[PDB]
Order: structure tokens, then C-alpha cells, then sequence
């Protein structure tokens, strides 16, 4: 019960959705990582990927738009799914930061995520290419869960748990797409049923995390 | 490089030492765990034991007890499972005195964490154990002190193997007194008095942190 099912189901919906509504974006989804790619990454980082994360990699090794010039277009409402290469390189980058070590580091829910700027076991899987990430937390706080999905990086003094595992994360993104929570071209988020304004996907995830903690 | 060698060598020294100098103590060292036992414990706790810890358990499933580690008892697998569950409930009660770490940021600054697996007890609420959720300047499966009188937590070894070996070296160095008797620690070379082994471990951690400080 790791979220492997959810990862596979999610990718089926996202593969279909992009092909129907945004072929240019579909085309950026890379071919599978092989087991060797993954094993080499696990040996470099001395880390064991959670099963739903490996499952996701064996469907797409991130996103890539070589012939573009305007920048790669992020799948998650502008934020880019990182290649395994980028994952390895960025994790190492963050480890350096962690060795080298302003404001108060906090967590929502409280005590779910370590109250620190950088941790070696925070594996970035998505980037805004501006220092911020979604990824997987392999060293939770005392009221967190192993391999929970968190926001972290340069503008996340407060870290948010946005999903129990990578599978649930992928699935909730796919549900946003199927509900029509988007506009376009480049993909952005809007709440369709409320006729809401365009919103940054991080702000959406943060509001949802805050709501869900409060009533629970 | 996990510390398995060290745990096997350590148990050889401790098995032979107790049979020579305290047979009553030797007699308390239980038979090996079986792999199923460990597998069931892992399933119960949803945790993967480090290799040197599993190796230790496949030599002695704890103690039947006057405590092996200068009065502190090696826990049976069942005691490990039950005590981890106990600390886990405490951690749930606390999501409804300043916690610190030496070295700083090596151990999460909290009273209780689900991923702190106790392996030794003073039978008074304190433990040595393995930390499967280190702070940012900690190491996975580092060995820590924690418990009711450990507002400050100490990293006392890199892995369970190195911990067992440093205990075996204390024995071989003659750093012991018997009060048949009960085993307590004294520094032989200094002709010092009897000391609580935890005060010794803490002191050693503090010394080693200070001497390594200069290097960057």
C-alpha cells in the first residue's frame, strides 16, 4: 500500500489527457528510465527510491524539450517534472547547501516535516527552475510519514505535506485535469466550478494542505 | 561498509569475555532470532532494520536479567517491537523542556520519533538505539541515546557495529568492575571511580565532536 497503483493509474490519465488537449506537452514526456539508470542513481545518492517513485520513473524519465528555445513547458501547471539526471544533480546540490549551513523553518502539518532549510533525504522530483521543489521526504518529522510529498526550497520557509505518497500526488493532479481546472499554449490552473482566477499551483496546494489539516 | 563486520567481531569478543569473566551474564544471552521473526517484526513496525542490527539479532535475540552493557539490558526483538509501539503512542499524544542534539542537527530535536528503534534499555525509560530519521547533519542508522532523561540526544556511533565494538574494546581494555557480580564501568588507565556508562558515552561523544570541530 505504497501508492504504486495510484502512480500507474495517474500516468494513464495524464498520458491520455495531454495527447487529447496539448500534444506539445505530451511530446515532452520522456521514455522510461531503465532499471540500470535507477540503480546507478540509487548508488550515487546512497538512497533507496520509494516504490511509487520508481514506478513513475519506469513510465517517464521526466520532461524534455530540446527544440524549444522559450524554455521547457512544465507539466504541473508550469513546474517541470525533473529527469533522473536532474534529480541526482539537484539532490547533490541541496546536500552541499545542507553541509554549508535565515528565517523560522516550520511545517504544515506541524512536526510532519523537519523544520530546516535543506535535508539530505529530501529528494526533489519537480522544480519551478527558481529554487523551489516538490519531492519526496525520506526523513519525516515525528507526525509525518516516510515518503510523504512535500514542498521545499528557496521560498519555502514553511514546508507543506501535499500528499501521503507520490501516487496520491500524481492522482490529485490528474483529477484537477479531469475536472477542467485549467486554461491555456502554457498550462495554468483555475478552479472551474467556482469560476476562479488563474492561480499559482503552489498556492493551490498550500491552501488545500491548510484546509485539510484544519478539519482533521 | 554498513558495520556488519564490526557486529560479528564484537559478538565474538563479548561471547568469549562473558564466558570467561561472568558466566551468569553469558547465560542471559538468548539464542538467535530466526529470519521470520525479524520479518514479522519489520512488518509490524513497517520498518527495515539496518544490516548490522539484523546481524546482531541473528546472534542473540537479546537477553533472558542483569544488563550486559554495564547494567543496561540488550532488548529482545519482542521488547523492541513493544517499546517502539510505546514510544509511537507517546509521539501521537504530543501532536495534541528544550530538545537538543549533539552533534547539533544530527538528531531531530524531539522527545519521541516513530523511527527511533530502541535496542538497549536502562529499564528506567532511557535507550540506546538506531535512528532511521536523522537530522540534516546526521547519518542514517546512526546510534543515539534517547528517552525520558535525554532532553539532549547524543550520537554515540556511526552504526550498531561500531557501537558493539567500542563496548567490546572497553571490556578488553579492562574497563570494568564486578560488584557472580554485576558489571559496572571504570576507566582502568586513570584508576578512576565507577561511572554510569551513559555518562561515559556522552562524554566520549562530546570529546570527539570537539576534536573534529577544527576540520572543515
Amino acid at each position: 500500500n505504497d501508492g504504486v497503483s495510484e502512480t500507474l493509474l495517474a500516468w494513464r490519465h495524464i498520458d491520455f489527457w495531454t495527447s487529447e488537449h496539448n500534444p506539445d506537452l505530451n511530446a515532452t514526456l520522456s521514455d522510461p528510465c531503465t532499471q540500470n539508470d535507477i540503480t546507478h542513481a540509487e548508488e550515487d545518492l546512497e538512497v533507496s527510491f520509494p516504490n511509487p517513485v520508481k514506478a513513475s520513473f519506469k513510465i517517464h524519465d521526466g520532461q524534455e524539450d530540446l527544440e524549444s528555445m522559450t524554455g521547457t513547458s512544465g507539466l504541473f501547471y508550469g513546474f517541470q517534472l525533473m529527469t533522473l539526471d536532474q534529480v541526482v544533480a539537484m539532490t547533490q546540490a541541496w546536500r552541499n547547501v545542507a553541509k554549508n549551513l535565515i528565517p523560522d523553518q516550520k511545517s504544515i502539518p506541524p512536526n510532519a516535516v523537519q523544520p530546516v532549510y535543506a535535508h539530505p533525504a529530501w529528494i526533489p522530483l519537480i522544480t519551478d527552475n527558481a529554487g523551489n521543489h516538490i519531492g519526496v521526504d525520506l526523513a519525516p518529522g515525528p507526525n509525518g510519514k516516510y515518503a510523504q510529498i512535500i514542498t521545499f526550497g528557496r521560498d519555502f520557509d514553511t514546508k507543506f505535506v501535499i500528499a501521503e505518497n507520490w501516487g496520491e500526488f500524481l492522482l490529485s493532479f490528474a483529477n484537477d485535469l479531469e475536472a477542467g481546472n485549467w486554461y491555456l499554449g502554457e498550462l495554468v490552473f483555475r478552479d472551474k466550478k467556482s469560476n476562479g482566477p488563474i492561480q499559482d499551483y503552489f498556492e493551490v496546494l498550500k491552501r488545500r494542505t491548510w484546509i485539510k489539516y484544519q478539519l482533521e
